[PDB]
């Protein structure tokens, strides 16, 4: 039993204040525009997380792949999850997807690392819409 999950990634907009999104409801990004060719993993992280869930941080450490993908020329890709995966000691459990930009991650543009818990609320089509998010900011330490 999978999910189909639908990523729009637009670009930073001064117009457009980034307020959280629903995974049940489609969001055409108000004006801001869709961005092509970002090449996205989607980690398979039920085993990181299901170590200690209270703890989870976004950590992908040995997580195995569970996809690729690439935004078309609406800022768009989909991918078929399934809700459930195993944790480290082969129980199963509900899964845990990391998206990771690996290209072109351009400055302020570049996507926020962010997981999801499956199973999502579906919109009426019976997708699960996210929108991944700009980085915070572009100066880091440590
Ligand atoms: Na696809």
């Amino acid at each position: 039993t999978t999910q189909n999950v639908v990523l729009t990634k637009y670009g930073f907009d001064k117009d457009v204040t980034a307020i959280d999104r629903a995974t049940d409801q489609i969001w055409t990004g108000d004006g801001a525009k869709p961005l092509q060719g970002v090449d996205f993993t989607i980690y398979n992280v039920t085993a990181n997380y299901w170590a200690s869930p209270k703890d989870y941080k976004g950590s992908f450490d040995s997580a195995p792949v569970a996809a690729t993908g690439t935004t078309n020329d609406k800022g768009q890709l989909t991918q078929a999850l399934p809700i459930q995966s195993k944790d480290a000691s082969g129980k199963t459990r509900a899964a845990v997807y990391l998206f990771h930009e690996t290209n072109p991650r351009a400055g302020y543009n570049t996507s926020a690392d962010f997981w999801l818990t499956l199973p999502a609320k579906a919109a009426a089509d019976g997708n699960v819409y996210v929108y991944p998010k700009n980085v915070q900011k572009t100066t880091y330490e440590r």
